[PDB]
RNA sequence: GUUCGCGAAAUUUUACUUCGUGGACAUUUGGUCAAUUUGAAACAAUACAGAAUCAGCAGUUCCCCUGCAUAAGGAUGAACCGUCAAAGAGAUUUGUUUU
């Protein structure tokens, strides 16, 4: 948790996506008391250090930050969300909303494969990628 | 209350119509192509998932064979033997077989 970095304002959000050209821009929106934001937050903060080239993870608190609320839809105790030069990503994983992301992945190998394909098909300028795994018993 | 099935009646055995009877008798979600159009906001155009394959040499790493170099190291053979050159001056001797 603490490997990753916060983000305290709409405009280190806003900045953080602006600024970086080369790789995706993830970030979980969730608060630091919740169960399953605290779960991701470690899942992601381990896989930080393999994905630096390719992908950066950062944090944001929906009660330090409310401005994105009603924008995005934000909804859930946790969204975990993909950006690629200021563009919004989209990825068809199953749980029928192709948008931001929901649920707690299990191994970091799987979470890995969602970068990389994320990442892949964002630099074709694709919009909607497929994941390899189509996880809905979850949602 | 809806259908399927069996028994009874009114008529031409199956058929309609009614009685006695055995089941079956929920709705949704997980279902978005991406890319592009100077405006009070709609899915209307514009694409439309088409969103290179065989062969050759060389080069790094080790191994062997054969050359040439270099550093060291060895083995053996080779018939004949080492304390000047020129010019000038002085001193001593010099009848017949092989010319």
């Amino acid at each position: 948790s603490v490997l990753l970095p916060q983000l305290r304002t709409g405009w280190h959000v806003d900045q953080a996506i602006v600024t970086e050209t080369k790789r995706l821009v993830v970030i979980r929106f969730g608060r630091k008391n919740d169960r399953q934001c605290m779960i991701m937050d470690e899942l992601l903060s381990s896989i930080a250090e393999r994905v630096r080239n390719f992908a950066v993870i950062y944090l944001c608190d929906i009660d330090e930050v409310s401005d994105f609320d009603e924008m995005y839809e934000l909804t859930d105790p946790m969204t975990v969300m993909f950006f690629y030069h200021n563009k919004h990503m989209m990825c068809d994983f199953g749980t029928g909303n192709n948008n931001k992301l929901n649920f707690i992945v299990d191994d970091k190998q799987e979470m890995i494969d969602i970068l990389e394909t994320i990442f892949r098909g964002a630099r074709k300028n694709k919009g909607l990628v497929v994941s390899p795994y189509d996880y809905n018993h979850k949602r």
